[PDB]
């Protein structure tokens, strides 16, 4: 059904069923200097996230432009120091944050990023980029500025000698290499009836009743994650991603940026058995919503020892008491096992996940081992 920009990409077509791996197009051995043409009275800047007032800038961009959950009450609200989380892991580079700006006013109406990151598909491991925090003002919109975007983030990753991405949008695109859906878990039901987040079906107080959890955690041993514990979360982390088809691989740096706790941005706990030692971790990022709510998402869980349903009480337990709201989690890596059993109730949309230039076999939720910010 005809994508104009799209038809013109290295991605494989909708409908067309990919039994062989690797890239669509040969890599590029000499690249466009220029920058791709902005429509008339808009021009390129990178946005610098040290200097204050430039970060000040793009978060009012997302907060008030990027995306709202599906029914259009709330939208993410994101704080500075999330950005930094996010934007600047280990490789960053200035050019990948890529803004666009009025050329009278010098306003920023437009945003895209690129991360490095090391991707395990199938059995290729590849250098690529994340791209994400793509965001057109509400005012330019279907302007068809969004193609220059990624045509101009491609062009300057191409120039790093990275010729594969991997992203992830609620709307679909040629062409899927695997689909999720968001799930839900109510912490406290009473503040998500009011923003009309939830719904009574079918009392205020059997609700709350239903979905009360323990004051502390079960599992024996489960403390916040600490610098010497970088090494052994990395490892559990690396054994642990090797069951799925599609996963990060991270090295103890980028594990230490990732995983170490920082308040109100990432929280990560691990299990410290009788013997000293870590066997189990899980990990959460913050993202609160506009109307605020707060919202907790799942990240990362890795289990050894306790098992995985035990894990995850845990988590809901922990996140509760920090005061979040409500807890996140999509349907990939082992989610499913406790998805119903923990009473998530399912969300409306999909999370469809893509590679850029690399062509292969789309696989089911469960053996998706990749979760974004
Ligand atoms: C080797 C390195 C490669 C690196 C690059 C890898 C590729 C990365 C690709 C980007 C990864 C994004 C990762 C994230 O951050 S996903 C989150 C995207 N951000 C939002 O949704 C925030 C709110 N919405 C907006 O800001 C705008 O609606 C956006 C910017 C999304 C589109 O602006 P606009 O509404 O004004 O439309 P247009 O006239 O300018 O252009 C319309 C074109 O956009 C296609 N479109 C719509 N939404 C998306 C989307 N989420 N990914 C890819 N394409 C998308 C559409 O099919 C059409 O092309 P085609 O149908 O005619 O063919």
């Amino acid at each position: 059904r005809s994508y104009q920009f799209w038809d013109t990409q290295p991605v494989p077509k909708l409908g067309e069923v990919v039994n062989t791996h690797g890239p669509v197009e040969p890599d590029k051995d000499n690249i466009r200097q220029e920058p791709y043409t902005l429509p008339q009275g808009f021009t390129w800047d990178a946005l610098d996230l040290g200097d204050r007032g430039v970060l000040k800038e793009l978060y009012t961009l997302l907060n008030e432009n990027y995306v709202e959950d599906d029914d259009n009450m709330f939208r993410f609200d994101y704080s500075p120091e999330f950005l930094l989380w996010a934007l600047r892991p280990p490789g960053w580079l200035p050019q990948w944050h890529c803004g666009v700006r009025v050329v009278s006013s010098r306003k920023l109406v437009g945003f895209i990023s690129a991360i490095p990151a090391n991707i395990h598909i199938y059995d290729t491991e590849k250098k690529m980029v994340e791209i994400n925090f793509l965001c057109v003002h509400k005012k330019l919109r279907s302007k068809r500025v969004a193609p220059v975007l990624i045509r101009e983030i491609t062009r300057r990753v191409h120039l790093e000698g990275i010729f594969q991405a991997v992203y992830t949008a609620g709307v679909v695109l040629p062409k899927p290499v695997g689909t999720c859906r968001y799930w839900h878990r109510s912490l406290n039901p009473r503040k998500l009836i009011e923003v009309k987040f939830s719904h009574l079906s079918m009392t205020m107080q059997r609700t709350m009743k239903l979905y009360r959890l323990p004051e502390t955690p079960k599992t024996a041993g489960l403390r916040p994650m600490e610098t010497k514990d970088i090494p052994v979360v990395h490892q559990l982390l690396t054994r642990y991603l090797k069951q799925f088809h599609l996963t990060p691989v991270m090295s103890q740096e980028e594990v230490e940026h990732w995983f170490y706790p920082q308040e109100n941005i990432i929280d990560t706990f691990v299990v410290e058995n009788a013997n000293g030692e870590v066997t189990d971790f899980l990990s959460f990022y913050t993202l609160p919503s506009t109307i605020s709510l707060k919202a907790a998402y799942s990240f990362y869980n890795v289990h050894t020892q306790t098992p995985l349903l035990d894990l995850m009480s845990d988590a809901l337990v922990l996140a509760k008491m920090k005061g979040f709201d409500v807890f996140n989690a999509l349907d990939l890596m082992e989610n499913k096992t406790f998805l119903e059993k923990l009473k998530f109730g399912i969300g409306d949309g999909n999370l469809q996940y893509y590679l850029y230039n690399w062509k292969c076999p789309s696989m089911g939720a469960e053996k998706v081992g990749l979760v974004l910010q």
